[PDB]
DNA sequence: CGTACGTGCGTTTAAGCGGTGCTAGAGCTGTCTACGACCAATTGAGCGGCCTCGGCACCGGGATTGTGAAAAAAAAAAGCTGCA
């Protein structure tokens, strides 16, 4: 148990910050609990809507 | 000034009622654990700060585009007949 480094954005194959998105969900008063996929799905959508506009 | 719509007739239709019978599926229970909160410790991604240098704002000057008058051609249109 000392095996560190990887980011969730990298796991999901994304550019947008999954971790940040997660925190933002958690800190936003949206729901008491937040699934582990919730931010991944969301971030990916924001990536796509961002990419489409650009 | 033309005919698209409102009125009002007689005829036609199926909405609404009040009821009966069948059951999908809404919604409830109780059980049990995978998952998410929280936690602390650990660490590298993203922040501010800084420096650079190439895109783009600004320029002048000439090429090209777009409008309007004026003169002119084409145009419908306007006072005058004849002939019936
Ligand atoms: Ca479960
Ligand atoms: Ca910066
Ligand atoms: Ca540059
Ligand atoms: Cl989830």
């Amino acid at each position: 148990a000392r095996a560190k480094a990887k980011t969730r954005s990298s796991r999901a194959g994304l550019q947008f910050p999954v971790g940040r998105v997660h925190r933002l969900l958690r800190k936003g008063n949206y729901s008491e609990r937040v699934g582990a996929g919730a931010p991944v799905y969301l971030a990916a959508v924001l990536e796509y809507l961002t990419a489409e506009i650009l």
